[PDB]
């Protein structure tokens, strides 16, 4: 099967990857500029010869993955395709002009499906043709194996069949989601971070302590306030407000210390310091001390 | 040193044995009725039992480590150990009284600890003559490798780094908490899975679904329905109400839904059914289905 | 069938009628003393004769009816009852030993079910030999139709069907609910009152504007603040603080107004005085002037 | 009197109809365009050219009645205009420009209502030259027989009974309403459809099982789900939208079900389905089976 | 006029002085037991002769005011009282029997008044056969000029003009309160402290510079975390536990920080440590150094 | 030292005076026009010649302040100055590029800081060359002695030093507080005005007795309505929503009394109604008669 990706930033790769890795599947990395296309192509390209050269990917394997791979932007490319998984800026205009442009691009036969974590897939997918679903990757989606298979209001229980099964071709476990805001994953993990925020806000503890509490306690691979950092602070700032405007309950509302954050560019590990400094010298600082 | 712990129950098992575990540590496992103390011991004396009947454990420190574990009640025990790790049930004056009897037996020398996880550190030492500092493990206490060190209100700093020095010469890393409901782990753990009933509660995905996307979407090493049933529903509706009565906060409600199977006895793991039956083949199936 | 009604009040004097109205049906009306049983037997008779006036129900059918209510207390009558509806104190650990008792003394297929609008059927049936469901009437049981049948956390399927069975047998239409506090109507209905008393307290509308306007606007039967003095603003400020305790909401939040007039023994119509002053001349005038 | 509608809607036309009952009642329907205008005039004039056809309304006075309503668009016929009845846009600063328009436009000593359901009507009538008062009709307003009397923050004493006067004198039952989101009816009657959704999203019980629970246990004309499409699930989120940004109280936060519905456009009876498939031959099957 | 004032501790002390500081007024102290009766009495004496001591009262006026207190149990000395002040315990069951043995005891035209601030006044004379009214003093009663006349549900208007009377009679200002929780100036002040304990609890400044910023800012005689270490932090947690659970409004959930306060018995200058630590030696540190 | 003030208005003035009162220190008032800027320094002549001929403060300070301030446009100006303390409007891109364009003009040491009291201080830095810091004064600024110093999440410990000495050095009294919504006066202050709002609004006293019951009660210099109408009802109001917004508790939700009287033009003392009438002839007169 073809797969369009529209949208070549870090989710559009780590999903157009996905798909290039099994077999016959053909991905269309499409995007606003060719040049944005092939932007993240090159990306694509750059990664997969270092996994060759660490013992990690033969050859002729990693060349077949960016073969399958054309760039490009759509209407040339995803008249075709059996399956759009939509990637690009996570707002609502945007979808829904895309998807309209796609609605008489693509062949009738082509799922429409988008990879939005704070959008209504319902909304996205209104004034339609065809049944939008949501297919929700995890970054990076070419090593991550959950996906979440967003049903709309009006998406029919055939074209989730159709993703569980498409799941199940590329290596990973579908989950299905009746649409709600922050689906499983984000409706649970990101308040998790908003409550050690909270906590450190509070003097109940510090950074640090907060977070090997949570992993020798819990057992987690990460602390929340790492995880947060690592994250980036305004996808966690912006998860909760998401949530808190969709339920109408402050149970919902940000840690004011995340908004701090957030608004002086303390964003985590991608601005060098969020809860900790990434030192230009690689380790890692609770901003406690 | 010497470590008298109150409450031969599962916590108060699980702690004498992290004592055990190490040199002159000897313990005295304390209960109302010294039956009920031996009781303790002879399922402490069985898993060391079967750890040696498994090459893990030599018998030759496996039998130095009950031997020096000794049944019996307070009174006849506390009156010269260095510490006291309380561990009984979960109720105020009956803690306040175990520990106003405690202040007249032990020695001036000997520090007061309790492992509370829902009761107030400060309140629980509101009579006594010496300070009162919380000491809390986690289940299993012996292979748990955190305690949350917990100050009250008058807890001298003195006395919380006496905690820091023991925790460390028994192999745990101490966090210092701020006394506040929940601690650390507790405030941020039991909140995701009482966020995972209100999932299922609120039709958004199933029971497998919700536990299979944490351990995967977050790479949790449980899901937080499975979690519940092995901490204990109980456990759950119980720090989820201390949590919403200490703050007054609406955020920390509990998803009725959890309130409806603790009545109904579906505790978890220990009453055969919670959000999972646990069928008698040992395995484990999703009343969803 | 055999039936067992335990209380003598105004419900299990209607519920009995529901039942003896019917044919095959015998009805034990019990309660705590035998005078307290055939008590409500002799208003139900007395209601009867009334009814065999005006020309409604003819005396020999009125007879009939009465003749299948046996009075007396449970022990010497509900041993080969095959229902059992209780409609006792509105307090948990008498419905719990009133049902320990009937454990013992019915029959082993007898159906245990309770008229409860406040308490948990879950946390009812707990210690029980068989389990326990909801049969929710509604006053007067003899002649409104709907009946609430409520599953707790332990109702078995079969058990929820054999009381919609019952419910089509004496001419109710059955409502499962699946337990949630205030099921359907009185969380619904209740909460109505509560915020039309806001609107007054908060200055809003007058009593009499609040009542026209929602009977006009909206064609119900009564006003809100008239339904809440003819049901008892004791009976709705008890069912607002079961729904916000239940669910630590504070959307259901009672009125402080209502509060207030429960307060001051201004109950509604029982009392004589509530939102409106019912002038022992049979009009009535809110006190608004 | 004269009477100066603007909006030619299913409102404004039901507003014009019941002032044209009456007596010496001439009214100016008016709107953007007269092709607007004229077209409202014609839906009043097919409805009543069936319901003397049916028999019901003699032609003499289903004659004059029109001829007393004189279509167009406002400057050019509410000059002379007694009462102004804006029902046009549900929007704030074109009835700010539509108000001040007519502020010139209109005689000094003419009366400038309202109909508005979710606006402030302080805020519309602020920098006016005359006081501004709601008059919020019931659709249909030819028959509904209440009218709210809605007093702004500076709404004189005066104006208001100026208004009750008027309505009495078209067979309406003025209740006199002091600013407050929702005033009476949409403050009580959309937070019930609104809890009836969370009655069906939390599982409690089935679609038809909610409206049938409260035709039968209140006595109400139709089920709140029912109601909910009736009234247009997008009116009911919009007020339910308006209560809570008024008032910052997550009490009256819109149940997430009914916006996803909304998002999908299943608004109920205009799109053919809410919580009901409104099928093309008169039936009613709710979306539950 | 006669006043029976019931209750000998700090405030029945004051309400009895600022009576008997008139002229023709006699007061009758009543408690417990005499002792306790003709304990506040000597208590009185003590502050008189200080104030004769440093020429602020002569003698002539400080003994004639002893003069007009009788002490002595109830029953004995109200038969004939004006007005009866209950200043007692505030507990429920007392307050409801105290008055119900004084409504045989004192005559048809005794007004029955309360000086309680956290209690029901209608529900305080429920039973009763004559008016209760609320009249809140505010320590210390003889030198502070506010009194709040509560009315009660059914407490009449000539009720509460006759308390309004007396208290200009006695040179105060009355303020007119329709009962709710913390009247007027509890439920102003007490949130503005428990707003300052969260500034502190949340990091935002110190404990002295908010002080000074509320003095220095809102030129306030106090600042709020002084002013209640001086009313008793456990006086604060109760008004806010009170308003919490009247109101059922999160608005009014008590900084934890006041709560872990009390428990460990820091109220404040009665206890010598608060936020601010009271030397002996006359001065005030704040417990931030 | 030199300072830059930025902004002619009443806040803008106050702070020239607060500098330009000392000695050494002298000032630069800038505003959008220059005719905006001696507008602002002819009124300071103004209210200096009037403190002048009451005998309140001799001509030649009179005169040795105004020489100290020059007017006129930044650019221009503030190209030397030490200290920027801007208050212009409190509008975010403004005072973004405002502080933008400054960033190049003034010398690298000069401080940074911004007398806003609502918007974010890490925000209105965001991507400056320099750090920003919060100068908080408080009308009059000339004559009150509080300044917060507010720190935001990227403010260096140094400059909040600074800002400390500089404070002190012109007779004020530095409170620091790290950045919150509110910081601690307003944060405490505006809901006090807010609940007294909602007292008068619950029908609990009226607006008269509210305010003797704070200033008799608490012994404050203002009531809270009086207050309100002094600061502006719509500073109230619109402080009231940042805090909701800021943190999405809604505990700081505005009373629905003070937007409708906001929404009415009725702001306080600057529109001559508010909750008083602040008649011509120069008394006042609660509104609520």
């Amino acid at each position: 099967m073809k797969i369009g990706v529209i949208g070549a930033g870090t989710m559009g790769q780590g999903i157009a990857k996905a798909f290039a890795q099994v077999e016959g599947n053909t991905v269309a990395l499409c995007d606003i500029k060719q040049e944005w296309a092939e932007n993240g192509l090159a990306k694509i390209k750059k990664g997969y010869e270092k996994l060759v050269a660490k013992g990690k990917i033969p050859q002729e394997k990693a060349d077949a993955i960016v073969a399958a791979i054309t760039p490009g932007l759509k209407e040339n490319l995803c008249a075709d395709c059996d399956l759009i998984v939509e990637a690009a800026f996570e707002d609502m205009k945007v979808k829904q002009t895309t998807f309209g442009e796609l609605d008489k691009i693509c062949k009738p036969e082509c799922i429409f499906a988008s990879n939005t974590s704070s959008l209504s897939i319902t909304e996205i997918g209104k004034g339609l043709s065809r049944p939008l679903v949501g297919m929700h990757f995890f970054n990076p989606a070419d090593r991550m194996k959950l996906i979440e298979v967003i049903a709309g209001c009006n998406t029919p229980a055939e074209t989730v069949e159709k993703i569980k099964e498409i799941s199940v071709a590329i290596g990973k476990n579908p989950v299905q989601v009746n649409e709600a805001a922050g689906f499983v994953v984000n409706r649970i993990l990101i308040p998790m971070i908003n409550e050690a925020a909270f906590i450190k806000m509070e003097g109940v503890s510090d950074i640090a302590g907060i977070d090997t509490a949570m992993k020798l306690g819990a057992n987690h691979p990460m602390g929340p306030l790492e995880l947060g950092d690592f994250i980036g602070l305004d996808i966690c700032l912006a998860i909760m407000d998401v949530l808190y405007h969709e339920t109408g309950d402050s149970k919902y509302r940000a840690c004011p210390l995340i908004r701090k954050m957030v608004r002086g560019g303390n964003l985590g590990c991608k601005t060098g310091k969020g809860f900790y400094v990434y030192n230009a010298d690689r380790t890692k600082t609770p901003v406690d001390q």
